């Protein structure tokens, strides 16, 4: 039989992939420079699609109660296409959300909480924006106090060798730096060179967290859309 | 005859000397720590007045601002004085000699800021970009030019009268810390950021102020007179 996972695997490369991630934070603490760095190409609601090969369809919906509305509009178009006489169906259900928190804050701000309370029923990855601004000791205090406030209020993406993947689940929320310019890519200060893909900055754990977990497809599919389905169909 | 300048130089140290500075920006992009770095001591409207020696003692008052409430307070000081100046006996005047407005490195000049500065600048404004280590040097100057072009588009900032090099570097982009590593500065694992090095532009601002506490007269003649010429009418 063992040739049948093969069949699935051979099927997927032939066919696939698709994905749609959503970017909220605050204009501007490095969101469009970082989402560009993520995938090694460059690019009120505005949406942008583009393909990568190595085959991946990305719809990076950058958000430039209106957003509770769009992502939930998409639960509604898919409940529509399912039901549903002739089915082919293109799901632009947002697989993941990337909430950028700014490094100036003892803090996680009230807006950030207010928002995540509203949008935590899609998968949220909290990401600390522009971490070149943070000292190591400073980075640590911020990371812990964010996580602390999260259990104090907020469903988040509960994230599914061992020593290595423990470290990944630990360092969340990832602090990161983005840039298209390179000198090694590239933040040039007359005292030092900020170097993405090191930790230095948390860019590799996030980028690799995103790639290994594109079973966010399922989390979003089963947990969050069904609940809109159970909900409006009542 | 020209000890007479020495007669004035002596009287001034023996009395000297006292100043008040006002802080507005945005909690928190480094305003409370920078100002500590600047005088070398750690410290709705709130004021902290502390006394510093160096033979001259400076009576430094520091009125930090947290968030129409602000112009009210800066102006009350004008009316406290107009009452007091015009009173029968003679006054301890807390007019705001000068304000540092703190602009954030997270802008390609924000609209709260232009709107705020518009209303107020009849108080001397020092525009200072906060936490300057955030900006790479090309972003540092590119941002400086956008503000500097945006500032004139509307805004009276405080006009600064080898004073040659300071004129260009304003608005200042400062980097404040009260930790200390291998001389004040910050510890990143790729490099080390020095307070006071230009590199930082904290030094240019530091001396901009000590060298100019003729901000004292600017307030007294131009800003207060007009409150007075105005409120009298
Ligand atoms: N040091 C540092 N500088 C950054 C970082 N991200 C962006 N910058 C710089 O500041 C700008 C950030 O703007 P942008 O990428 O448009 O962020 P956005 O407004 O959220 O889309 C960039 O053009 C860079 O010049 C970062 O992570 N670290
Ligand atoms: N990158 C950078 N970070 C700073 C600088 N100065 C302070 N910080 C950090 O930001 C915090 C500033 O605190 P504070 O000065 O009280 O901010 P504020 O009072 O809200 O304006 C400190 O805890 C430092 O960790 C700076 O010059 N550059």
């Amino acid at each position: 039989f063992a040739n049948l996972p093969n069949q699935v695997h051979r099927k997927s490369v032939k066919k696939g992939f698709e994905f749609t991630l959503m970017v909220v934070g605050e204009s501007g603490l490095g969101k469009s420079t970082l989402i560009n760095s993520l995938f090694l190409t460059d690019l009120t609601v505005q949406i942008e699609a583009s393909t990568v090969e190595i085959g991946v369809k990305l719809r990076l919906t950058v958000v430039d109660k209106t957003i509770i509305s769009y992502i939930d509009e998409q639960f509604e178009r898919y409940l529509h296409d399912e039901s549903g006489l002739n089915r082919r169906i293109i799901d632009n259900r947002v697989h993941c959300c990337f909430y950028f928190i700014s490094p100036f804050g003892h803090g996680l701000k009230p807006l950030d909480v207010a928002f995540m309370k509203a949008i935590h029923n899609v998968n949220i990855v909290p990401v600390i924006a522009k971490a070149d601004t943070l000292t190591l000791k400073e980075r640590e205090r911020l990371k812990k106090r964010i996580l602390d406030e999260i259990e104090e209020h907020i469903k988040i993406y509960h994230l599914p060798f061992k020593e290595q993947t423990r470290l990944l689940k630990a360092s969340i929320p990832f602090s990161v730096v983005g840039s298209n310019q390179l000198i090694v890519r590239g933040r040039l200060y007359p005292w030092g060179v900020v170097e993405v893909e090191n930790p230095h900055n948390d860019f590799l754990k996030l980028r690799t967290m995103l790639i290994t977990h594109m079973q966010d497809l399922q989390e979003v599919t089963q947990d969050l859309h069904y609940e809109n389905f159970r909900s409006e169909r009542l």
